[PDB]
């Protein structure tokens, strides 16, 4: 399936990085300091798409964790989730890891095809975790720029 290595970086130019074996948390880096953050595996999974719209799904680099997402507590939660690491990638991966990747004005914006309206958000804090949130609008961050790396 066709992969691209990237790391993402809020529209606050905060950096991603591994909080728990299974949080991201997202702070501002700089530096050597910057060798600690997160890099992905976005691969083109097949699901719904436009020239604005194209579905993905988010690994990390060299590990079986996909970020999913989930209904934890009636809400839309995001996880990082375990794989069967033979098995993964797929072209065809289930619902609760595909994101719909839309490019809005040289950003990015990542909707989960499982609950429409709801994005991979940050914090305007410091270290504080990578949330699923339902609202666009001045208060949470829901914009990402995307950097290749040279994998």
């Amino acid at each position: 399936v066709r992969s691209l290595n990237c790391t993402l970086r809020d529209s606050q130019q905060k950096s991603l990085v591994m909080s728990g074996p299974y949080e991201l948390k997202a702070l501002h880096l700089q530096g050597q300091d910057m060798e600690q953050q997160v890099v992905f595996s976005m691969s083109f999974v097949q699901g719904e798409e436009s020239n604005d719209k194209i579905p993905v799904a988010l690994g990390l680099k060299e590990k079986n964790l996909y970020l999913s997402a989930v209904l934890k507590d009636d809400k839309p939660t995001l996880q990082l989730e375990s794989v069967d690491p033979k098995n993964y990638p797929k072209k065809k991966m289930e619902k609760r890891f595909v994101f719909n990747k839309i490019e809005i004005n040289n950003k990015l914006e990542f909707e989960s095809a499982q609950f429409p309206n709801w994005y991979i958000s940050t914090s305007q804090a410091e270290n504080m975790p990578v949330f699923l949130g339902g609202t666009k609008g001045g208060q949470d961050i829901t914009d990402f720029t995307m950097q290749f790396v040279s994998s």
